[PDB]
């Protein structure tokens, strides 16, 4: 049951004006794609704060990448559902080399141990939010929000991007046209995509929805690369490719723009970002991963 | 569970063109404005057959306008929900006037039969909608879409409007500012709204939604409605003022742009019509309601 707003007071929107009419604000199936000026940040935290909502954030740190976890951290204290209830999961395999970072009223943080994979694994993210983390999350939070590690926050994440199942746009993909996009192409791979198929090419380091949704989308992605593995295949962008396969055929709810997930150094700052609140820390791929 | 979609050819939504520039098609608090060109009704169609989804229609036909019936029904058979399951509830004084409208497979008509009214009345329909039929709705139907029968379908009306709980905006103020709204003005009455609130003005007509958050509405309007009653006080515009201070405080998923409620006769065809959906049946006002 959703209790009544209060009275605001806030600027009426106008049928007739747009503020935003260089993007697309909706998808054709009439999900909202988030960006800067479609929303009411006021109306939106009260619906969402009357209903007590907790945000669980999962992030892994594996081997030289707990180095990131400080930054990470300390910039979501800032900028990521202040003012409601979150619960960070960090899981890694060096417990000791977490950062102990303060954090907020109503914010609490697990620290989940894992085994490391020596390879640019597929597999552990999606297996560990889905086989060992599915009771867990039901019982602690409402919504789940997963992440890449190797990123800050700069500006506000809040709960406009709460929905049942949402998806965020590559920075890199956004303008393209969908026989560009980066799927997997072979028939082989459960991952497959044709050509001629595609809404969106989603980013893997952003994506989330209600627990529930998460629970689906990860089990799904973890069973495809059981059975790509099974076959002797491995999806081009692994974990990514599955994400797009799921996300074509169950349409997320909302869509992210890509303020959502920017890499600043590789592509700028373009007139459509507003704001770009969610940017990756340069780091050398090669130095870092082994 | 929703199942996933099968492959589908269409064309690529592009995030740096919006089809609809003139309007706005998202609200502030991020529900879609349903537009003709904001949707792809082969993916939507595709969404709610694989859920099996039945859509309830309720319209009450009492003294005259039973009249309006035929016309009404025989519309709908053309344009409301087709290829999905419907079921019709006709409430009259006159279960023997219900003219016998062919109906296509899959779809069927309830008569109930209800007393008249002298009034205007403002109380039946919501008390009708929640207290005698609560049960009934909930074993039968997914969604609930609540009209006028003075009224006849002349394009699509489909699953773009189902959601948990949507209005639609009255066909004369869409353009307008909050402060000329004809909401209940009055402190004294329960559907008070002031000068400085209100996002849109619905029209009575035509809401629905999910069969729990429309017994919700209705339930609340009906209440809201007995207290001005004991207090002395109708709102100006019945149970439209109380719609309206409900939205108000409970949002709804979507909002149906005027393609969804038009009167020709006294609008015409503005240019950001592009169809005109379900419309007004020319009537004398005074003739027909006594
Ligand atoms: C010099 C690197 C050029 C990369 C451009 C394209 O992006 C890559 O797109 C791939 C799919 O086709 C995967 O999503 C990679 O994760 C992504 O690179 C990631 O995300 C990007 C946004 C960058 O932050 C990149 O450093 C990072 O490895
Ligand atoms: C010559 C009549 C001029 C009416 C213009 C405004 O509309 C009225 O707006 C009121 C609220 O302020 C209520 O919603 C009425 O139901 C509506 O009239 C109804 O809906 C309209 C769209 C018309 O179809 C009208 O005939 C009908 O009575
Ligand atoms: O040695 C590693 C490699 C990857 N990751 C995790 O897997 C994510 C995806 O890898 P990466 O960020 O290197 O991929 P990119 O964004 O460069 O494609 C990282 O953000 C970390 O959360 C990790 O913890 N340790
Ligand atoms: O004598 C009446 C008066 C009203 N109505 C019902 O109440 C609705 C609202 O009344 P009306 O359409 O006259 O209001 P308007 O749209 O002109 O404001 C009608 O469409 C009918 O469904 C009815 O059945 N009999
Ligand atoms: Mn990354
Ligand atoms: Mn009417």
């Amino acid at each position: 049951f959703m209790v009544s707003l209060p009275r605001m007071v806030y600027p009426q929107p106008k049928v007739l004006t747009p503020c935003r009419k260089d993007v697309l604000v909706v998808t054709p199936w009439l999900a909202p794609i988030v960006w800067e000026g479609t929303f009411n940040i006021d109306i939106l935290n009260e619906q969402f704060r009357l209903q007590n909502t907790t945000i669980g954030l999962t992030v892994f740190a594996i081997k030289k990448y707990v180095a990131f976890l400080k930054l990470f951290l300390e910039t979501a204290e800032k900028h990521f559902m202040v003012g409601h209830r979150v619960h960070y999961y960090v899981f890694t395999d060096q417990p000791a080399a977490v950062p102990r970072v303060t954090l907020g009223t109503g914010r609490q943080l697990s620290v989940l141990e894992v085994g490391a994979y020596k390879r640019d694994v597929s597999m552990r993210r999606m297996e560990m939010i889905s086989d060992f983390c599915e009771r867990r999350f039901l019982s602690e939070v409402d919504y789940l929000v997963c992440v890449d590690v190797d990123m800050e926050f700069r500006d506000h994440v809040g709960v406009e991007i709460l929905t049942p199942l949402f998806g965020t746009l590559h920075p890199s993909f956004y303008g393209s046209s969908r026989e560009a996009f980066t799927y997997e192409r072979r028939p082989q791979s459960q991952a497959y995509i044709p050509k001629d198929e595609g809404d969106f090419y989603y980013m893997g380091a952003f994506f989330g929805g209600s627990v529930q949704e998460v629970q689906r989308l990860t089990r799904a992605c973890h069973q495809a690369m059981m059975v790509d593995q099974a076959n002797g295949i491995e999806a081009v962008w692994h974990d990514e490719s599955h994400l797009n396969k799921y996300l074509l055929r169950h349409k997320p709810t909302k869509v992210l723009s890509p303020e959502y997930l920017w890499d600043q150094q590789l592509l700028g700052w373009p007139a459509v970002l507003r704001k770009l609140r969610f940017t990756a820390v340069p780091k050398n791929h090669q130095a870092v991963r082994n």
